[PDB]
């Protein structure tokens, strides 16, 4: 039970409004573990994949003509670490950056265009919540980008998303000004298409395909019965005895028991180069995991990552068992998390993030 094998993935045991990380689920057993991606480091490259494109563009950009850049920001889970450090990015990168990820809060920001100084308007950053309070609704999204091309008209020089969901959903808005710049993040398969077409400007790839073969390697590692530093670098940071190896680079920070893909910008120059060679069929005995999906419909780990690890899944022969919730309630989960004296190990992908408790409960 306790003494079994909990990677958390994709959401960190954290508070959702001061983003502290929660050691004392972390801290559950020393089988325990988080794989994500360096968040604020992803962050800051889609801050500066924006400033690039801003600086390598003509006037023109700035549609009015009256000097000043202005941007639509769609805010998603404002309870989500890694989603709230993209409008810190993007804000920080602008100059619009007060010290607050909320909707709202903004000031005058500063940009080049063209060799030539640009003030900087963050015109509305608002959160894309659904009428039945789903986070970061991509239908919202289609409302919001009507409304605001009705309202802003003219002054909206630029679109900017916390992922490729509600960017993709901007773009279906029927008033979309054609060739508006807009910018995303996760480089699902349809945005980075999106970027092919010359419509989506830019996204980021957070190596979807490192994480999902780190929550399974971590595992593997400690169901052969790996100890210390092994389990977090055989088959991720150097080659394992099998000979596989993630091919993308991955941190370890041993503060937060966190294995950490990094992230690249993915734009028109690019787009044409987005599985991994570096793992191959492993012999190990068979393993039972039983993992959890947060939100069924969620379209990152609904087209990206749950693919990702059902391919990856029986190389590493791991026989997963996935389970996923509503995106609403943390029992839309929990309650498919049980039968649990009959798997080796476990992966959880939290609603909340504050709910390691309710885990690790189940788990005595
Ligand atoms: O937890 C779900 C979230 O994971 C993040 O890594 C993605 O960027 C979001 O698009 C997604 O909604
Ligand atoms: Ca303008």
């Amino acid at each position: 039970g306790r003494d079994k094998p909990l990677v958390f993935f994709n959401r960190q045991p954290s508070d959702p409004l001061t983003g502290k990380v929660d050691m004392a689920a972390m801290n559950w057993n020393d089988k325990t573990y988080y794989v994500g991606f360096d968040a604020k480091f992803g962050g800051s490259i889609q801050g500066k994949m924006i400033l690039d494109f801003l600086a390598s563009s003509e006037s023109s950009v700035d549609r009015n003509g009256d000097g000043i850049i202005g941007y639509v920001l769609c805010i998603g889970d404002v309870g989500h670490n890694d989603s709230k450090v993209r409008t810190e990015g993007i804000r920080r990168a602008l100059g619009t950056w007060t010290g607050s990820s909320d909707p709202g809060q903004a000031k005058e920001g500063q940009a080049v265009v063209g060799g030539k100084s640009y003030k900087v308007v963050e015109l509305e950053g608002k959160a894309m919540t659904g009428t039945d309070g789903s986070t970061a609704n991509t239908n919202s999204a289609t409302e919001s980008m009507g409304s605001w091309v009705a309202k802003f008209a003219d002054k909206i020089d630029l679109v900017i998303s916390n992922n490729d969901g509600m960017a993709m959903g901007c773009l279906q808005a029927s008033n979309y000004p054609r060739g508006l710049p807009i910018f995303g993040y996760d480089a699902n398969a349809d945005a980075v298409e999106s970027v092919g077409k010359g419509e989506l400007t830019g996204t980021v790839s957070q190596n979807v395909d490192a994480q999902a073969v780190a929550v399974l390697q971590i595992i593997r590692n400690l169901l052969d019965g790996s100890s210390g530093e092994d389990v977090v670098a055989n088959g991720i940071s150097r080659p394992d005895a099998h000979g596989n190896k993630i091919s993308a680079p991955v941190q370890y920070w041993e503060d937060v028991k966190a294995i950490m893909a990094d992230n690249s910008e993915v734009t028109s120059a690019n787009w044409k180069e987005y599985r991994d060679a570096g793992v191959r069929q492993v012999s190990a005995p068979t393993k039972k995991v039983l993992l959890t999906v947060h939100n069924a419909s969620n379209d990152f780990l609904a087209s990206a990552y749950l693919p990702a690890l059902k391919h990856y899944a029986p190389l590493l022969n791991v026989d997963l068992t996935v389970v996923q919730g509503d995106g609403q309630n943390e029992l839309s989960c929990l309650d498919k998390f049980t039968n649990l004296d009959m798997f080796d190990a476990f992966a959880v992908n939290m609603v909340k993030t504050n709910s390691g408790a309710d885990y690790t409960d189940k788990l005595k």
